[PDB]
């Protein structure tokens, strides 16, 4: 079902450490979108490697493991209608220097290596992510008072 | 005359329903155009009817005027040069699912039939739209304090 | 019978000359009061004069009916629970001056002459000052989604 | 030792519903606390009978219990210089109409059963709630960047 | 003449480098307050010392100096009713453990030594620390547009 | 290097009695570009033909001096990578009815002539208007505590 969608959201050490914490939680709550994970975490260098296997190898991987480790991170989980999708385009692109104005990244970042969030590029990459970082009993369903007025009725 | 413009913004069910009231207010504040007409209505359906007339024969017509009629909505006149195509444009696209952040819709929407407002699409569609939901004598004309600094006639 | 209660805001002239209406329905709206009433409107003088009418005679009265008819205000009736006496809370004290930051007039005004938004100061005067300038057609009732959220049963 | 000193704060049901998860946050965030606990839970009958301990036999108690499981919570331990007391002070009173506006609740609640959030009433109070509500491997150790600006020196 | 009052007000090191400078001009700015002075500044010790010639005495006072010249400052110089009172009462008690939320340093500060910002605490110190920090050359005099609606006539 | 670019930033008459000052130093200071000048001044014409020489003979030129000698500027530098790009893309385009919602003009502005901000439109202007309003003693050199977290390592 469409609405039952969910996105792997994580706010970087970068993001901790500049007080963005509540601001990226805000994009995704205003949205109507529902959290349904979270939890701050100081993640362990293993737990990482596994996040970024797709990058293992090139040069830039154990200066990406050690910053990634430099500070905790906040990880969530949003669930709605395409959610991925719309979750990545209120991050903005992947670099700040080519993020528009009222994206998290146009609005508070510069470098491509310090972007304060990551959001799943995709259901496939979701799905993967949301098993990595959170068991299924972390996973905290619930339904929205404002559910009837933030999708249409069938 | 260019600042005489006007265009029809409504507040929908649901903007009401999830306290967005002052926002879509604040969007159009902000930004210098002039409320010359505001108040709260629960519509009858035949004026609904008249308001969406050219979608009359459709198969999702009973349901929609239904749906406008589950809950109050906020009907306002906004005065300022350009105000029709700024208006649309500072709601977003039709669908917020291709809406962009900083948007109305692209900010705290997700379903089209959930949009949350509507901003007449033309200037002659907005002249009918304010003398169905107005009378003459609701709308309050005013000269803002800002206007020379708004507006630049030399 | 607690819920029900309604109080009377309304934004003066100078509240929308300076942009601040979305301001004053944002402290009602996001702390969980209903919107049941709303309307901008130029009241001619007899309206106003009927609203002050305790103070006609005063030095300053004619003063104060010319700028509450130099530009539109916004009128608004809003719903919950001790809404009269958390209103006027929320607006602030009376005088700008003596208002604290966080309330409206303390964080938007100087003058008590220019003071935004008024409020009704009780259940009585609200009443009165309700069906002064709105009729009751133009009071829309209707259920919040968060009810059951904001009250307890 | 006194810039180590923490509390629990914890979003209740309808501060999740009423998304206002993130303003709860913002104000321990802006004012240099440092967040070192943050989970979503949906806790057991016995977790909260617990946490309501001294509540038990009340009338009411039963019906407490089932609204704070009607919906999960956000659990949170904010440290630094005081945190307890400036927490209470943030969050406002227990009772949301003798809330200040510019306190969490006195901005966003009305009704004392439907209060949004939770604070640790002492340091005492605090130390109890997070060993309940968090196990120690939770807790994360980390040195902000603007400490020195932040606290002398 | 009461419209005329001003008051210095400066964003200190810990403000500036805290991301706060935006923050303390809008609660002025917002207020209806007139900014007439304005700039960031890196002062010497002999202006300090004489700013805080008040505190010359006590056993601190060296290290106050040192911590005043370790990052810049954005001084300023607003005017209108009560400005000075009121700037005081907008930043909160001196010591931030007794300030209230809504004032600025209720709202992010902690330590009385880092508590962001200073107003002068008198008219006479007003005064004294306007023509100080400032040249009556950079005392920018205007008329804002909005003062009939800020200020009564009578 | 690229972090150490800096731009002119201006708040024009329009925006300061439009009370914006606050609101377009957030943009910068949020998004952690470091502020290294600051102040509001009155300009002289000598100063302002200075600035638009490239507009001289134009028959709107004179008009355009008496409009920006009509009411006090705020003058900013903000360094950081790619800050003159970026900065004029945070501010939207010139005229304020092709700027898009989030950006300062597509958020409150309409006409071209009132679009309360100027950013050095390249890095040689950037050079040439920052000696034009500021003298090298005016600016302040600082480092941000925040800079590890808003750069990436090197």
């Amino acid at each position: 079902a469409k609405q039952q969608e969910r996105t792997y959201i994580m706010v970087k050490p970068d993001g901790v450490q500049r007080g963005l914490v509540s601001e990226v939680i805000r994009r995704f709550e205003q949205r109507g979108y529902k959290l349904v994970a979270l939890k701050m975490k100081s993640p362990d260098a293993t737990l990482l490697e596994e996040h970024y296997a797709d990058l293992k190898g090139k040069p830039f991987f154990p200066g990406l493991i050690s910053y990634m480790t430099s500070g905790p991170v906040v990880c969530m989980v949003w669930e709605g209608t395409d959610v991925v999708k719309q979750g990545r385009r209120m991050l903005g692109e992947t670099r700040p220097l080519e993020s528009n104005p009222g994206t998290l990244r146009g609005d508070f970042c510069i470098d491509v290596g310090r972007n304060i969030v990551h959001g799943s590029d995709s259901v496939e990459s979701a799905n993967k992510e949301i098993s990595l970082w959170f068991t299924p009993e972390e996973i905290c369903e619930w339904t929205s008072a404002q559910h009837k007025w933030v999708y249409e009725q069938g």
